[PDB]
């Protein structure tokens, strides 16, 4: 569980940065024990991390992969197989996130996730999306990708993960990070703001 980890960092640029500023956002946010939905939650590295801060926290993991969320059964809490596109579990949330997930939807289907997200939040309610974006322009988004492979030089990932992402990213529907945060805007969030950012990875937020 600790190998995957060491792998994600060698493959994510600023991972550390991108994934504690949104533990920090939500804990500046949510009351104690706080109710938090993680969406695309994977082996639930993200609402780890929020239990890591916030150890009495209620935490719903949700993801599509049934072989990811055995995994996640495995790290630790209620888990549950759904797709991005279902009604968002009921109850409401203090706090809803979600890392490297949502840029796999269509844009319609981020723009309604947004509005969902936005309902299923309690008053004060924060979400977070650390997140795969795209550069403004070709000329950025070339920069983006040579920053990129400039980390996974430098932390030596295996060749064959490398090449398992540069895979999965023919299923990317990324957009720039501005366009995005206007959605937010768009979906009836009061505030939204770039927390951190390494070129193509980048954390934000919008609050109800
Ligand atoms: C790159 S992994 C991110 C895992 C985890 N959130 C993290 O930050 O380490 C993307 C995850 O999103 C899930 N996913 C992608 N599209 C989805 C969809 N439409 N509905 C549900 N889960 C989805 C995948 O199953 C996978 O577990
Ligand atoms: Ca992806």
């Amino acid at each position: 569980p600790t190998t995957f980890d060491a792998l994600r960092r060698q493959l994510i640029p600023s991972f550390d940065l991108i994934y504690e500023a949104a533990v920090r956002t939500v804990a500046a946010t949510v009351p104690t024990a706080p109710r938090v939905l993680d969406l695309g939650a994977g082996t639930g590295l993200l609402s780890a991390a929020i239990l890591r801060e916030l150890p009495d926290s209620e935490v719903v993991l949700v993801d599509r992969s049934e072989l990811m969320l055995t995994q996640a059964r495995g790290r630790f809490v209620t888990v549950q197989t759904g797709d991005l596109t279902d009604p968002l579990p009921e109850g409401g949330f203090d706090a809803v996130v979600s890392g490297l997930a949502i840029h796999h939807l269509s844009h319609t289907g981020k723009r309604d996730l947004f509005r969902r997200i936005r309902e299923a939040l309690r008053p004060g309610g924060v979400f977070v999306n650390v997140e795969q974006v795209q550069g403004p322009l070709p000329h950025l988004e070339s920069l983006y990708d040579s920053q990129h492979e400039l980390h996974v030089i430098r932390e030596q990932a295996p060749a064959h993960e490398w090449a398992a992402g540069r895979e999965r990213m023919k299923f990317d529907v990324c957009i720039d990070l501005e366009t995005q945060l206007q959605w937010l805007r768009d979906a009836g969030f009061r505030s939204v703001d770039c927390l951190a950012k390494d070129f193509r990875f980048a954390t934000y937020a919008g609050w109800v």
